[PDB]
Parts: structure tokens; sequence; C-alpha cells
């Protein structure tokens, strides 16, 4: 998995090519002068960009994308933990069956917050402006369709895609939670709110784990009075401390806590 955003600013992978079926090459960022992102604009690889033909979303497009004339690149890899995938909507029965709301400021967030507080455990976007909550596991009942048919910008966030008509987005209600309690082998924990712009604590616990191994794909701390804490579950020691972090550590225990003062973490467990 090579993006923890729902936007891909974060991707830096290799893929040239917009679709990996049927693509256009991309022009390299270096020459892509003319246009505004270029190596001369962002140097030392700011924005992911560098002396390459890559895709990237330098500028919080909706996703990654590539000069050719300008297209998204459609990405397997490029996709955060949390999300679902995004799946083809054709009419009752709708794929997510518990409830509906539309908004013209709807964000990826408030739809989760929205699903979140009936409960639901999944939720959608469908051409920027409508909610869906379920707990449907079947939500794919019509299909998975391309990351690139689910685009449609969020009507309240211009950064994050909200589906396009037909196609639903679909994400797991936990994603920005304040706090929650952590039972699968892996997942990331986003920071509250995430993807949109509280102090919370989450408790990650899993049985017969030898260690957990901590990850730091997105580390965005706005200020070092901000901090980040790992903890052993049993004791309370702290097993680290972050302001505003090297690749990986392995903790020996199957029972921790993170506590924030965005960010994604992930863990993945070892049985
Ligand atoms: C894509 O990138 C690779 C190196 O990562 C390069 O060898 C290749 O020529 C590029 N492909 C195209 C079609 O531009
Ligand atoms: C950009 O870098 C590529 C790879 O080294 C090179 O082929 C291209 O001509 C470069 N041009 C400039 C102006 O930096
Ligand atoms: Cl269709
Ligand atoms: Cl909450």
């Amino acid at each position: 998995p090579e993006c923890f955003t729902a936007n891909g600013a974060d991707y830096r992978g290799t893929q040239n090519w917009t679709a990996l079926q049927g693509g256009k090459p991309c022009l390299f960022w270096n020459e892509t002068f003319q246009h505004p992102y270029n190596t001369l604009k962002y140097p030392n690889g700011e924005g992911g960009l560098g002396e390459h033909n890559y895709c990237r979303n330098p500028d919080g497009d909706v996703s990654p994308w590539c000069y050719v004339y300008w297209k998204y690149c459609e990405i397997p890899a490029c996709q955060m933990p949390g999300n679902l995938g995004c799946y083809k909507d054709h009419g009752n029965p709708p794929p997510l069956t518990g409830t509906s709301k539309t908004s013209n400021k709807l964000t990826i967030q408030t739809c989760i917050s929205f699903c979140r507080s009936q409960r639901f455990k999944f939720a959608g976007m469908e051409s920027g402006y409508a909610c869906f909550c379920g707990n449907n596991p079947d939500y794919w009942k019509y299909g998975e369709a391309a990351s690139t048919e689910c685009n449609s910008v969020c009507f309240g966030d211009h950064t994050q895609p909200c589906g396009g008509d037909g196609r639903i987005i679909l994400f797991d209600t936990l994603v920005g939670a304040c706090g929650g309690n952590y039972s699968a082998m892996s997942s990331v924990v986003y920071s509250p709110d995430f993807p949109d712009t509280r102090v919370c604590y989450w408790t990650i616990r899993v049985p017969g784990a030898s260690h957990i191994h901590f990850s730091f794909p997105l580390f965005d701390i706005r200020d070092s009075a901000d901090m980040v804490e790992l903890l052993d579950g049993y004791t309370h020691r702290v097993l680290a401390r972050f302001h505003g972090p090297p690749l990986s550590f392995n903790v020996s225990l199957d029972f921790v806590i993170l506590y924030f003062f965005g960010f994604a973490v992930l863990y993945q467990a070892v049985k």
C-alpha cells in the first residue's frame, strides 16, 4: 500500500502511465516547465516532484495524475487503508441499505462522522454530495469499479473525492474517529477527522501477538507542542514520544495504546 491519504498526495511510486490498461504516458516533471508543476518549482523532491514522469498529486487534486492534455492516474496500490474501494450503484437496492443524506458542503469525514453517529460501520459518497450509511457487508453487490470513476470532488472539500454518479466510494467509519479499540492483525490509525483538518487515544489489543511493528507512513504534526505517544497497555510505561519517526519499530507486547496530544500510524502484528 502506497498512499495513506484520500487524494494520494503522499504517493511516491513508480507508475508513469495514467492507466495500466490502455494508458497514455506521463510527461516528465522536469520537462513540465511550461506547466505550473516543475522540478524547478519544487526542489530536492518536494511534492514528490523529481526528475521523472511518475504520477503525482502536488496540488491537492482529488487523485494522483501526470501531464500528457493532463490526466488522472489509476493506481491500485494508491488507496488509503480505511477506504474499501469504489463500487458501482445501479439504484435499489442501494449498496448501503441503512441510511442516506445529502450536503452541499459534504466531506469524506462529515459523511463518516455522520454514519459513525448512527453507529453504522460503513459509509459512502456519491456524485460529490450524497452520503450513505450501512452495516451491509455486501456493499460490493453491484460490482467493483476503477478508482478514477470515484473522483467527483466532495463539495465541501475539493481536495477529496466523493465518488461519481453510479459510483460510490466506501469508507470504514473508524477512520478519523476520536479514539477506538482495535483487534485486527493489522490496520491504520488515522489522526482524528482525517481526512479533514480534541485529544484522543487508541487501544490496540491483539491476543497472542509476540510483537507489533509500528510504522508512520504519514506524519504531519504541526507543532512540537503537539505530541504522539505510544504506551505499554499493561503498565502504561511510555514506549515512545513524538513532537512536531524512523521507519518502524517492533514492540514485544500484544496490548498497546496510542495517545495523541494529520498522521497515519500503521500497526502490523505477528501471530
Ligand atoms: C517508466 O519508468 C521506468 C523507470 O521506473 C522507465 O524505465 C520507463 O521507461 C518508464 N516508462 C515509460 C513508458 O515512460
Ligand atoms: C530532467 O531529468 C531527466 C532525467 O535525468 C532528463 O532526461 C531531462 O532532460 C532533465 N531536464 C532538465 C532540464 O532538468
Ligand atoms: Cl454502469
Ligand atoms: Cl468521534
